[PDB]
């Protein structure tokens, strides 16, 4: 198996992204989540085996690939840059939130440092543009973007939930740019739904965007992203929502998340046969989220497998990039899990004690749901 056809990403630029109050604890989606992660993977030994690489910004035309004009400006220009821009640009970023804490923010949650936050967000969108790049490019095998702040609640004109730009849809986009014709599978277990990328390849027949997300008949962060959502026009049956439903009782985790995989995610995507796969990799369906941030109990070991599984699509071409989860032991144990599986290592499903449990009934339900609508459109969810 070749040496150093696994890339990582990341950075410092992305650490300057912070609250100006300076505390983590009203702030949970903070420079220490990165960090950790980053020095987890050195200390294992996993950071000398891949071709490291630092990131750069994305340009304001590959921010436009996704986004408006006008997010791209407010979230993507700093006052006083040297750029230049006409005068008509300028006079409409004079026509345009404060926090608890006294910081800026574009709401409650998602804050905004007036030096840092435009450079951070950018470096975070190049960076995962850059790292898919190189495995469309056949220069890499696969690789893992240890990026903030995260991207896929950012929709066209929107940024919300952490998010500014939606770095995996801006590396879809760039992607497709430059290799016509190919299909690109975006699969999302963050346990959010990533309502910024479903709505950005909505119409999109070239781009199949599977999640899985809590989703409790519209009552978690944040309310999208129902089963009945499969995309519309010529992209009706390329969007497909793994919607759980019933809540955090019973115990959502390992069986739940192995039988998804089994069932709906693995068996839609070889259908659909991706050139190559883009991973919206948050961790917050990990162990050690409490009910309001998440309440499941996905391991570790769980997400090194499905990034195992993932690397049998599309030649092996696949990229993680990280999105939510903020429990640090839980975000550095399942990012090292899964840079081993990008390395090679395979996981042992028996292995695990736990993994030989039938997935809850709630899980069962919200499978048979997704079954029921996609088989008007996928053929292995055909009967
Ligand atoms: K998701
Ligand atoms: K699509
Ligand atoms: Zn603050
Ligand atoms: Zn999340």
């Amino acid at each position: 198996t070749l040496p150093f056809t696994t890339g990582l990403i990341y950075d410092s630029v992305m650490l300057k992204h912070q609250c100006s109050c300076g505390d983590n604890s009203r702030h949970p989606e903070h420079a220490g989540r990165i960090q950790s992660i980053w020095s987890r993977l050195q200390e294992r030994g996993l950071r000398s085996q891949c071709e490291c690489l630092r990131g750069r910004k994305a340009s304001l035309e590959e921010l436009q690939s996704v986004h408006s004009e006008r997010h791209v400006l407010l979230y993507g220009t700093n006052p006083l840059s040297r750029l230049k821009l006409d005068n008509g640009k300028l006079a409409g970023l004079l026509a345009q939130v404060m926090l608890p804490c006294g910081g800026v923010g574009v709401d409650t949650d998602t804050i905004w440092n007036e030096l840092h936050s435009s450079n951070a967000a950018r470096w975070a969108a190049g960076s995962v543009t850059d790292l898919a790049f190189k495995v469309a490019s056949r220069e890499l095998k696969n690789g893992f973007a240890v990026v903030r702040p995260p991207g896929h609640h950012a929709d066209h004109s929107t940024a919300m939930g952490f998010c500014f730009f939606n770095s995996v849809a801006i590396a879809c986009r760039q992607l497709q740019q430059q290799s016509k014709a190919s299909k690109i599978l975006i699969v999302d277990w963050d346990v959010h739904h990533g309502n910024g990328t479903q709505q950005t390849f909505y119409q999109d027949p070239s781009v199949l965007y599977i999640s899985l997300h809590r989703h409790d008949d519209g009552n978690f962060f944040p309310g999208s992203g129902a089963v009945d959502e499969v995309g519309a026009g010529s992209g009706e049956g390329f969007n497909v929502n793994v919607a759980w439903a019933g809540g955090l009782d019973p115990p959502m985790g390992d069986p739940e998340y192995l039988a998804a995989f089994r069932i709906v995610v693995m068996p839609i995507a070889r259908e659909f046969s991706p050139d190559l796969v883009l991973v919206s990799a948050g961790f917050d369906a990990a162990e050690g989220h409490p009910a309001p941030l998440g309440g499941y109990h996905v391991s570790a070991k769980c997400f090194g497998y499905m990034t195992q599984q993932l690397m049998n699509l599309a030649g092996g071409a696949v990229v993680l990039a990280l999105e939510g989860g903020h429990d640090l032991t839980a975000i550095c144990d399942a990012s090292e899990a899964c840079v081993a599986a990008l390395l090679g290592n395979r996981v042992d499903p028996l292995s695990e004690e736990g993994w030989k449990q039938k997935p809850n009934l709630n899980a069962i339900r919200s499978l048979e749901a997704v079954i029921r609508v996609h088989s008007k459109y996928w053929g292995c969810m055909q009967r």
